[PDB]
């Protein structure tokens, strides 16, 4: 029993974290084999950041301008390269602690673990979701750039996020490990609109199914609904549409509790139209959309 915000163990990622200094700028790098991946904005001065030409700035750099540190050991840089918005630094030593890994690109509504680091050292691990508007609500401070998001599938680490910037809203933007930003965002100090967010319907439902398993069932009703009937309510309240794929995905939790997916859509319909009526679900007066059906099934079965 119990249902909690839960991260992957951070060990295999901890072993990959290093400190990258270009001139006056220090942030975090990921060390896999003999390549260190970090945000390319590490080569920008304060000035540069208003209007960076990354091509000209990197042409002007030498392998010596990059200082890489694994603990207090210097890793000699022997090559430097850009792929989209990530800098790749070739070092002379393969990371012995390199695990089995992949670079994956995630969608809105998918959760991942963040290991927030400063100066190549780990501070903590937390869980979050890619928002519908391709940002994340992280906990980041100065020098946290290059911290990474990941899932662990058996022994294999799937790196899905590298932290690049905080927007005026105080929410977070970054890239996959191929340097392609999530969302319209750019590694330029400009005006950049977070872009109105929405709620993750399939996740809220996952959370309701969790609620049920942990004995919290007051919001269950006899009403029912069609998918098109659900989504018409959804759009009104800035919830994302629900698709037969989302329905399918919820299949096992439904099997687990015997509560038909569309019956849960009837519970949720009611909560959106009437409110919780002074109530709480797992203690919250709010509906929780950053747990996936996967995350719920993992913890509650």
């Amino acid at each position: 029993s119990g249902f909690r915000k839960m991260a992957f163990p951070s060990g295999k990622v901890e072993g990959c974290m290093v400190q990258v200094t270009c001139g006056t700028t220090t942030l975090n790098g990921l060390w896999l084999d003999d390549v260190v991946y970090c945000p390319r904005h590490v080569i920008c001065t304060s000035e540069d950041m208003l209007n960076p030409n990354y091509e000209d700035l990197l042409i002007r750099k030498s392998n010596h301008n990059f200082l890489v540190q694994a603990g207090n050991v210097q890793l000699r840089v022997i090559g430097h390269s850009m792929q989209n918005c990530v800098l790749k630094l070739k070092v002379d030593t393969a990371n012995p602690k390199t695990p089995k890994y992949k670079f994956v690109r995630i969608q809105p509504g998918q959760t991942f673990s963040v290991l927030a680091c400063y100066n190549g050292s780990p501070s903590g691990v937390y869980q979050c979701a890619m928002r519908p508007n391709f940002t994340i609500k992280g906990s980041f401070l100065n020098g946290s750039c290059g911290s990474v998001g990941f899932n662990i599938d058996y022994d294999c680490v799937s790196f899905c996020y590298m932290h690049h910037m905080e927007l005026p809203t105080g929410v977070h933007a970054g890239t996959d490990l191929e340097g392609n930003f999530y969302g319209p965002f750019v590694d330029r100090k400009t005006a950049q609109a977070a872009g109105t967010d929405t709620t993750i319907t399939v996740n809220v439902l996952a959370w309701l199914y969790a609620a049920v398993i942990n004995g919290d069932r007051w919001f269950l009703n006899r009403f029912t609904t069609t998918l098109n009937d659900f989504n018409l309510v959804a759009m009104k309240y800035n919830y994302e549409p629900l698709t037969q794929d989302h329905v399918d995905i919820l299949g096992p939790l439904s099997a687990q509790t015997g509560i038909a997916v569309l019956d849960m859509c009837a519970s949720l319909k009611e909560l959106l139209q009437n409110g919780m009526n002074g109530r709480t679900i797992l203690g919250s007066a709010l509906l929780e959309d950053e747990f996936t059906p996967f995350d719920v099934v993992r913890q509650c079965s």
